[PDB]
């Protein structure tokens, strides 16, 4: 299971399991009669015709010969994809990279037996699909890369304008349909039939991919990928039938509009890689420019609906009558197609032919055009107007470009990079907000998190909206931070909330805070509700041992967060790392930043979460590089499918973005909120650079102390003390903080809290699996509290090179913890034989929760968990005491659970 | 609602199996299960005692689960 | 008047600004006609978009333009206060020379297009210079604004002259001055009289005028205490940093200006029947 998007990858890289799932899913899809069936989806493309016109005339729904064309098809592919996923496919249609030369059609489609991809039945026709490939299909290379598909697409890619791009792109698209389907009536060559062939999806997946690559290039260019200035009117109108409420698929329905269509990510699918041919995006752009350098001559065609599919071939001829083959392009169409005419001409690069002819642009030569229908019958030339000849020069001088930006884009610049001038807007914006009592006010915004507690709808119960410990913990915060920032901008802000990279060696607290005088609004805030100002009892939080790896203090934890894979395991590292700062700043104080119920009010708090937010972003995409994308629904998603309170409840900031896009899945992407960070770098390391540092840790085996932390209902600190062999001398293994307070909502970390003990243990020289246990002491903001609920540390050793295994050693006897889920399918598990009194049995997966109550069978050793052992398999497990009584001695119930990233 | 002594609260989907152990929040009535009521939605549910102690009185843990045919 | 060199420069300038255009596809409509079209907002408010003409007649050779004819809509949209993205309609009427209306079928609907380019707006603009003074709201107060008030007041407070703060406060309360060497004393403060607001209104300005002479940017901030009072103004509450607004040392007799705040809060209802001050 991958948490993230249904990825679409190349077809040639067929993985047997993947193929099997696809075939099976497709088979099921074909079978289902339902509206989200194969037949129903196919119908969208053309026959039977799904579209009504207001006269009642029926026409094929697919939009061709229009700008909207990529949008419509994008949705269609997704529609089919969603169906497959429902069927059980690992999400994604495979894309066939037609652009590159290929000896034959994908085997995936080719396999004759037991292959759902091979063909499909057409209910109305009552016949199955057919394909007859044209030999022309394998384009002959001069360069080897120099192929027609490649060249045609390349030209499309070069175009800056969306509209210019679309026409070239669409025509190219058509070529595959023609060559594959050929003459046969049932295939891809026909507008009506094409949707039926399963190859259709592979092709469209590729076509969508091409569009995606273009968008990426545009982004690289700095040109707008998401919107098009041209064909403004077209974008706005919805694409049927997707818009229809009949449409079973909500997502496609939501993104019915072409305006909506551009963002694929919303679609929730991604591609393994943008790279076109071998080339990277950066590389591709360079390649394209090179082409620009040389002059070229083009023939332009004006195309309109010629009521049918046809192939056109034209040759350039000199006066002599000598001719050479100019080029080919195809038109996909059929009866009942909607009428269409291109706004601009379709360009074809004539230059090579002319050179062969040894013709000059100025020279008088003729273009001969022949239009052949699929059948092979010739069409009248009347269908197409005579072609134009144009010359495109190469070079440029003073090219002013127009690329728009800053509709509502804010940026959260570094507090350090701050300027005096910049500083003023922050102070003014905050001040004006602070003085503001309205629902929009500062007093109100802080209220969401800490006291007073709002969110239940007139529960009169109160309830801290602050979500900590939950899987959602960063989601609620990320939205809150923006809520703070958005409130300021409305109040009169120039820049986004400044973020502070506290990981780096801290010389002193930011000047932004320290300047208590001059009534700095950033330093503190008067609650005004209850009274009392926001005070902070700073802690040392300094002393620098070493930077750039093995950084003592905060950075390691943060670095440790990025290190961790998977989101669920990540969130813990994410929060705990964040938890630390709150303590040093808030200190001991009643109303301090450390006090969860109050900490919201502190000015630093509003900004501070932003600094943490930045870390989330670097990690979010960072994972993508890993080919393990985990943003949205991943493991414990159930919590996510519910809006963040009180943001949804009617009484929020009333910020249209917030109140509406309160949904966690929405909040996952920051780019939607209209703000960006000045940089991705942490501790002066760039994403690529930092990725290296991570590699260092993986280099050395480190032992970790697992923690099952559960809601204490208060914020406090813990000092982990490791026992020593000699007397019992403890040692400062380290310390971490657990935020919370009074009537907070209950929480418990489903995932373990990776905490690195390694150096400490080696001193004492103990073994992770062997008798190794320690007694920590935890403390409230100021005073002592029940150390009792540890709960007993679950040692885990993370092997060096060849990682992402992680070993988990629970324990045997005197263990205390609920079902711990190490997750990360592929993890290793064991048990601690601690206390010789209890041997190695430890039942295993007794059964289900009822069994977990400690039912163990009479001596029937349902083997699974033994002495020092391990286990690779996933799924839901469990461990109970060897004997029924042996269970009660310490309540050995730990219900291990092992799911996917 | 058998036994008047215990009222209608009965937490609801407390969370996950760990929560099911009887963790219920301090009076935070995470509403879902009330008196004579009903529920159409699918997915995984659960029902725990109204209060933490009220749980131990009879071990009201029934973890209802609602999947597909 | 422009020279070729000059004209080119003039043209480029036009390029600098973004423009929105309506495009028309024209073909032979067997006759001469005048077309007028208006841009209309959803409201139905419309403004005259523009005009163009077609010269033709019977026995004309057939013709169709390869490209669209562009017309610059931008001014009309601005008047409409429409945005490119906004949804508006173009209404077209084709009139023959005779004045008879032609069918709209002759011309296809217009397309809209965008021309560059944009920029980011810096807050360069300056509002009013101190012409006359203005007493802006204490709430609308800005950090920058706040400083002038504190500085002006402080400089006044430290000022013992007749113009000083110690003296200005003296008019109303103790010590009592106004009778001309009566040696009787006399509180100048006029309360209960019909004049009560008149004396005060002048005194308030006296306080403000004293500050401006002392170095003030804005007028005395006013607080609308009628509205529901969440808490005392920050202007006062910030006792620290030696805020001059919070209190003042009499210096004459001694003793600082202390205040024993009362609850003066609890909100029952606003907008009519407001309990308390309002
Ligand atoms: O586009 Cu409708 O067919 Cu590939
Ligand atoms: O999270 Cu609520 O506190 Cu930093
Ligand atoms: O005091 Cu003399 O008036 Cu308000």
């Amino acid at each position: 299971s991958m948490a993230g998007h249904g990825v679409r990858k190349e077809i040639n890289t067929l993985t047997t399991a993947e193929v099997d799932n696809l075939k099976d899913a497709m088979r099921a899809v074909m079978a289902d009669h339902g509206p989200n069936g194969y037949q129903a989806i196919a119908a969208f493309h053309g026959n039977p015709p799904m579209c009504p016109m207001p006269d009642g005339k029926n026409y094929s729904c697919c939009t061709h010969g229009m700008a909207t064309f990529p949008h419509w098809h994008r949705l269609y592919t997704k529609q089919m994809e969603d169906a497959l996923t429902a069927h059980g496919a690992r999400v994604g249609l495979p894309y066939w990279d037609g652009t590159t030369a290929f000896t034959a059609l994908p085997t995936f489609v080719t396999d004759e037996e037991d292959n759902p991809f091979h063909h499909g039945h057409i209910d109305y026709l009552g016949v199955d699909t057919t394909r007859s490939p044209r030999d022309k299909l394998f384009n002959d290379p001069e360069r080897g890369s120099e192929s027609f598909f490649y060249r045609q697409v390349l030209l499309a890619l070069e175009q800056t304008d969306f509209c210019q791009f679309e026409v070239q792109f669409e025509i190219t698209h058509n070529a595959i349909h023609s060559w594959t389907g050929g003459l046969t009536p049932y295939g891809m060559s026909t507008l009506e039939y094409t949707t039926y062939d399963p190859l259709f999806w592979l092709h469209h997946a590729n076509t969508d991919r091409i569009w995606a690559i273009w968008q990426a290039l545009q982004e690289y260019r700095g040109l707008p990928y998401d919107h098009a200035n041209c064909e403004i009117q077209a974008m706005k109108r919805p694409l049927r039938p997707f818009s229809d409420p009949i449409n079973h698929n909500a997502f496609t329905h939501s993104n019915a509009k072409p305006t909506d269509v551009f963002e694929y990510s919303r679609f929730n699918f991604q591609y393994d890689n943008l790279r076109f041919h071998g080339m990277t995006i950066k590389k591709l752009e360079h390649e394209l420019e090179k082409q620009k350098e040389e002059d070229r001559t083009f023939a332009a065609f004006l195309l309109h609906g010629i009521k049918k599919s046809a192939d056109v071939s034209f040759d350039v001829c000199n006066h002599d009558g000598e001719c050479h083959f100019a080029g080919t392009f195809a038109i996909l169409g059929g009866e009942h197609e909607m009428p269409w005419s291109f706004d601009r001409l379709f360009r074809y690069d004539i230059t090579q032919v002319l050179k062969q002819m040894h013709l000059e642009y100025d020279s008088d030569f003729t273009f001969h055009m022949r239009i052949i229908d699929t059948s092979g019958k010739q069409l009248p030339s009347d269908l197409i107007k005579m072609p134009t000849v144009e010359h495109s020069p190469g070079g440029k001088h003073h090219e002013k470009h127009h690329e728009d930006h800053h509709e509502d884009i804010l940026v959260r610049k570094n507090i350090h990079s701050l300027s005096h001038h910049e500083a003023e807007e922050l102070r003014d914006a905050l001040y004006k907000l602070q003085n503001d009592e309205s629902h929009g006010g500062y007093e109100h915004i802080a209220g969401f998190h800490g006291y007073p507690n709002l969110c239940p709808e007139k529960g009169d119960e109160k309830y801290p909206c602050c979500v900590h410990g939950m899987s959602i913990f960063p989601h609620w915060h990320r939205l809150h931070t923006i809520q703070f920032e958005r409130a300021l901008k409305k109040h009169g802000s120039h820049l986004g909330i400044p973020y502070w990279d506290w990981t780096q060696t801290i010389s002193s607290l930011p000047t932004f805070f320290a300047d208590s005088g001059n009534n700095n609004p950033f330093f503190k805030y008067h609650i005004r509700s209850i009274n009392q100002d926001t005070v902070r009892d700073v802690n040392e939080a300094i002393f620098q041992q070493t930077k750039f790896g093995e950084f003592s203090s905060i950075f390691y934890l943060a670095l440790q967060a990025l290190e961790e894979d998977n989101y669920c395991d990540f969130e813990v590292q994410y929060e705990i790392l964040h938890n630390e700062v709150h303590a040093l700043i808030g200190g001991a104080e009643k109303y301090s930043m450390s006090t969860l119920e109050y900490s919201a009010f502190d000015p630093y708090f509003m900004i501070h979460h932003a600094s943490l937010d930045k870390i989330w972003i670097i990690w979010q995409e960072l994972q993508k590089r890993r080919v393990k994308p985990a943003h949205a629904g991943s493991c414990a998603g159930d919590i996510m499918h519910v809006p963040l309170h009180p943001f949804n409840y009617e009484s929020v900031n009333n910020d249209d973005f917030t109140r509406e896009n309160s949904l966690p899945n929405a909040v996952v992407d920051s780019h939607r909120f209209n703000y960006k960070y000045d940089n991705l770098n942490l501790h002066g390391h760039n994403i690529e650079e930092l990725e290296e540092v991570l590699r260092s840790l993986r280099l050395k085996s480190r032992v970790f102390a697992g923690f099952v932390l559960s809601g204490i209902r208060t914020t406090a600190v813990v000092k982990v003390y490791i026992k020593s062999g000699t007397d019992s001398d403890d040692e400062y293994a380290g310390s971490f903080v657990i935020l919370g307070g009074a009537k907070e909502m209950p929480w418990a970390y489903e995932r373990l809290y990776r905490f690195d003990i390694t150096e400490t243990v080696h001193n004492l020289n103990l073994t992770d699996d062997h008798v190794k246990f320690r007694f920590d002491l935890k403390k409230y903001d100021h005073t002592e509290l029940d150390a009792s609920v540890l709960p007993a540390p679950i040692i885990v050793r993370r092997p060096n090179n060849a990682v992402f295994d992680i070993i988990e050693i629970p324990i045997g006897k005197d263990v205390n913890l609920p079902p711990k889920v190490v997750v990360k399918r592929g993890t290793k598990i064991m048990f601690m034989s601690v206390d010789e009194a209890v041997t190695t049995p430890m039942l295993n997966l007794g059964s289900y929760t009822a069994m977990f109550k400690c039912k163990v069978p009479p001596f029937s050793f349902h083997a699974f968990e033994l002495g020092k052992m391990y286990s690779v398999e996933s799924g839901d497990y469990f461990m109970t005491a060897s004997t029924t009584e042996l269970c009660n001695d310490n309540n050995l119930r730990i219900h291990v659970h092992v799911d996917d990233e």
